[PDB]
């Protein structure tokens, strides 16, 4: 019927993307149905493994990103990157970080993801992370995919939806010649990898029935 | 006899290097002799490819660094990224870059090729770059690896070294299972694509010789 009808309906590509989440699975994340269009991989920041991270460097772009709330940047006391944001999108880039326990060079595997751990620790403080650093934040706007359908408020509702701490890492789905995979490729790449695939206009449309009443 | 003497001698590694950069080859950057330490690949931001990019990306951490001097940051307008710098090394930072022009997700390696280029340009003006984005300018110290022995400083004073304007692009060498690589796999990988090998104790010792009277 459509690119993703083999995924589910709509709504049942949420539904599939939180399962996946809960189960210890990564889901890729579309703008919409456009054969075009690029891709995200994403997993919880609570659960991420050194091999997903190891995954996500891999087949990635390696600009490994941390969505959190703004509540949690306040609780980190990350200031945004620039104070005048110039970029096409908005991207909402905090001030890079390191943990600044337990790591060496900072960014193997193992060592982005003890930033991550320290980033989304109950209890984080902003001595955990020493500044500038190699894991990038990204601050969700308030609202979620309701305010801003960018693939931070995506991953970030996906997060909650599923039960977990509003935190998220995500990367850009990179083929191996250089050019960033499309639509096709994510498919096939989610298939191979036992991932959930769903778009940021089902998640809106989720969202907007779930949330009336 | 030693870990690189297959390579030349220290003076020779550096030589070397300085050829195969002029030679359109990348530069394989370790800090010393130590078996268990880790390298980078460096490449001039003039005549770095498409194609060189894209290796850097599938074989690199994907965090793929622009080295500069302080007239080029002076010259984009770039703040460095945090006034009061935590990290281990004290890392040159910047606010990162994206092209304002010619991209559009940005990551892939034509596109951060571009970006490049627009920020190495002659004449280059603040307005070519939005910012943030995803390639990341590191600001060498005025007196390359004589004031800090930094990769950043390193591949700069090669760059020039060999020929070149000022600047050159880095990312660190990391295994395909997310472990970086140290230096007997820098040293095969530097092997497989035909790259030189020189440490940052050969360079700082050869520009102490050669700048004396």
């Amino acid at each position: 019927q459509t690119l993703l009808s083999s995924f589910g309906t709509p709504f049942e590509r949420v539904e599939n993307a939180l399962a996946a989440l809960r189960e210890g699975r990564g889901v890729m994340v579309l703008d919409d149905e456009d054969r075009e269009n690029e891709g995200d991989m994403i997993f919880p920041a609570e659960t991420m493994t050194v091999e997903q991270m190891a995954l996500t460097i891999r087949h990635g772009s390696g600009i490994v990103c941390l969505c959190i709330t703004e509540d949690r940047r306040k609780q980190l006391d990350l200031p945004m990157m620039v104070e005048n944001n110039t970029s096409a999108y908005g991207t909402g880039f905090t001030v890079t970080i390191e943990a600044a326990e337990g790591v060496t060079t900072s960014v193997s595997a193992a060592d982005r993801i003890t930033t991550v751990r320290a980033a989304i620790a109950d209890g984080a403080k902003p001595s955990d992370l020493n500044r500038p650093g190699h894991v990038f934040p990204l601050r969700a706007q308030a609202g979620g995919v309701l305010t801003r359908g960018g693939h931070t408020e995506a991953t970030i509702d996906l997060m909650t939806l599923a039960g977990f701490k509003p935190a998220g890492v995500l990367c850009e789905l990179t083929n191996d010649d250089g050019t960033m995979a499309r639509a096709p490729e994510c498919i096939e790449f989610a298939n191979k990898h036992n991932m959930a695939l769903v778009t940021i206009e089902d998640l809106v449309a989720y969202r907007q029935a779930h949330e009336r009443k």
